[PDB]
């Protein structure tokens, strides 16, 4: 009786929480798998993280499902380097990791500058515009600048060198997804307030241990504890939302009646939904301007074992390369983040090569695969993450129809399945109150 649109990981843990209430419900996937925008699949000889991969205990809701099903002790970290490669002013520059993170650790100081006034409590996001704030105005003049602000301008601003800018440069343009100088720098606030304003700890949780058995070993957990069989290749066409109740109709015609839907559908993706009544103005702008995930995520396979991390600034195919596992058939495979999904294509071995070749004359790829999300019918974006004045004036927009997703969560908004594990379970918790 409450439908719940779309199978990933917000729309899983949406489910269990209605099925712990005892709330009769209904999911339906458009695609003839679960998990969304996370996806471990059979690749390149090994299990591999086509879209999310990393998780961290100081991300509440990923932590509790790691020690429901099983993983508490199945992660590993991420492998380390001694040089690494970056581009400043074209021209490949090397140097030590030491150096490098120095240089990213004062840039982030600067960048998180505010984040102790705007986040005491880093889960209440917008709390510098509430009614009763009680920090001095000059710190409600500065947040709401900050929307508009770029993280990278705070740090030309601040008169940093190029070589520092073109870094942050290329840490963003992996960060935001996509271009990060039309992103919003309250984003990259938040993050740092998070991971208790300091840049190592942003980095443990973000992109340090992975999941041994995947992200497949979370979501199949939560969808074998379903007593409801998701309803795969069910494509949601329509939703009509009243007073009472709601109706939804299925790509192939069939019209469902609820009691309330739980939309987890991507921005990038709602497109594909007629609503009606429509969608508010100031919900229908955000979803006319999309994300900030316009970037991709590729896999490439080198020959021989080599440690590598590598940074360019935008518009480079990728921006942040890093070695990620070293094959027992002397190969090693590397992750990369990208702006631009359309300059590359991501299962193109000369183009992986091409990547390679913005640092090194010396590496030869035999290998390369990837999901283009954004040219993903139900997804149409990456992770989400936040153009300029789409902190204050976007993600919290969408509010008995519900909206649920990593997306629109208050703490790791998008860029986490944390945020996705949070606001399924807290929309869910709004229909559970609501019925009571
Ligand atoms: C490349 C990439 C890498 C990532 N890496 C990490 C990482 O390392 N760590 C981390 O914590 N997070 C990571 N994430 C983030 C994580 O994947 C997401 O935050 C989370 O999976 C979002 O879940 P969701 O349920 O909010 O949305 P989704 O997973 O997008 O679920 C929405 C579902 O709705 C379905 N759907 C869409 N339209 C319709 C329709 N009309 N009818 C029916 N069903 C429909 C879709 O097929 C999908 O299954 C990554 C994301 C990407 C894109
Ligand atoms: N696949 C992990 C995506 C990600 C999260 N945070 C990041 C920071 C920089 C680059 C990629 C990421």
């Amino acid at each position: 009786k409450v439908v719940i649109i779309g199978a990933g990981f917000a729309g899983l843990v949406a489910a269990r929480e209605l099925q712990t209430a005892g709330i009769e419900y209904e999911i339906l996937e458009a695609k003839d798998r679960i998990g969304g925008r996370a996806w471990t699949e059979e690749r390149m000889g090994r299990p591999l993280e086509l879209g999310a991969t990393w998780v961290h205990w100081f991300q509440a809701h990923t932590w509790t499902e790691i020690m429901r099903y099983g993983q508490r002790t199945e992660i590993t970290a991420s492998p380390s380097g001694n040089d690494a490669h970056w581009v400043t002013d074209g021209k490949v520059v090397k140097g030590t990791e030491d150096d490098l993170d120095e240089k990213l650790t004062a840039a982030m100081g600067v960048t998180y500058e505010g984040s102790e006034e705007y986040f005491p409590n880093p889960h209440d996001p917008l709390w510098v515009l509430s009614d009763d704030f009680d920090g001095p105005a000059e710190v409600r003049e500065r947040f709401l600048s900050d929307d508009q602000t770029n993280a990278i301008d705070l740090v030309k601003e601040a008169g940093f060198d190029q070589e520092t800018i073109d870094l942050v440069d290329a840490f963003w343009c992996a960060g935001y997804i996509g271009d990060p100088y039309t992103g919003s720098a309250l984003m990259a606030k938040q993050w740092g307030a998070l991971s208790d304003n300091r840049y190592r700890v942003m980095e443990d949780i973000t992109l340090k241990w992975k999941l041994n058995n995947g992200m497949r070993s979370l979501y199949d957990g939560i969808a074998g504890d379903l007593n409801t069989d998701i309803r795969l290749n069910t494509p949601v066409a329509k939703v009509e939302h009243h007073d009472n109740g709601a109706t939804v109709t299925t790509e192939s015609g069939e019209v469902i009646e609820a009691s309330a839907v739980i939309c987890t559908v991507p921005v990038g993706a709602l497109s594909n939904i007629e609503f009606s009544p429509a969608l508010p103005d100031a919900v229908q702008s955000v979803i006319d301007d999309k994300w900030n995930s316009q970037g991709a995520k590729i896999w490439i396979k080198i020959k021989g074992h080599h440690r590598f991390l590598g940074y360019a600034p935008k518009p480079a195919k990728m921006s942040v390369v890093r070695s990620e596992y070293f094959m027992d058939d002397d190969t090693t495979i590397l992750v990369g983040f990208g702006y631009d999904n359309t300059n590359i294509d991501l299962n193109s071995i000369e183009d992986a090569q091409a990547v390679i070749n913005q640092w090194r004359d010396d590496l030869e790829v035999v290998d390369t695969t990837g999901h283009n999300w954004v040219a993903d019918k139900w997804a149409g974006q990456a992770w989400g993450t936040l153009r300029k004045g789409q902190f204050t004036q976007g993600w919290s927009l969408f509010d008995q129809l519900f909206f649920a997703g990593s997306d629109y969560a208050y703490g790791w908004r998008g860029v986490c399945v944390d945020g996705a594990l949070e606001k399924g379970m807290t929309t869910a918790r709004q229909v559970i109150n609501s019925m009571r």
